């Protein structure tokens, strides 16, 4: 489907993608989290709203990562959960772990 390629191609041709709309505070914190470590550069945030496919979209990530819900998070490809998970990854260590290991983000 047109939703499956638009996700799978994001998610394979950018280290760091959040699927995330206007109206969700774990997509703020979400951002924010990722944002306190990493340049907007290398962020890809696919907002959903004014999209006509976003109900198609978020179908996908059912699929994909076992939810719909917006943010999904995805570092390498690779799923590494929904709000407000990213937050937690952030506050306890985890995410910078990941970013690192991903190349993304260098020791300091």
């Amino acid at each position: 489907s047109a939703a499956k390629q638009l996700v799978d191609s994001t998610i394979s041709g950018n280290k760091v993608v959040i699927f995330s709309k206007t109206y969700c505070p774990y997509c703020v914190k979400g951002k924010r989290a990722l944002e306190k470590f990493l340049p907007k550069s290398k962020i890809t945030a696919i907002e959903l709203d004014g999209r006509n496919d976003g109900a198609a979209i978020q179908d996908y990530l059912l699929e994909l990562t076992g939810g719909r819900s917006v943010p999904r998070v995805f570092i390498d490809g690779q799923f590494i959960g929904g709000g407000d998970d990213t937050d937690a990854l952030a506050r306890n260590g985890k995410l910078e772990v990941m970013l690192r290991n991903a190349g993304v983000l260098l020791e300091h």
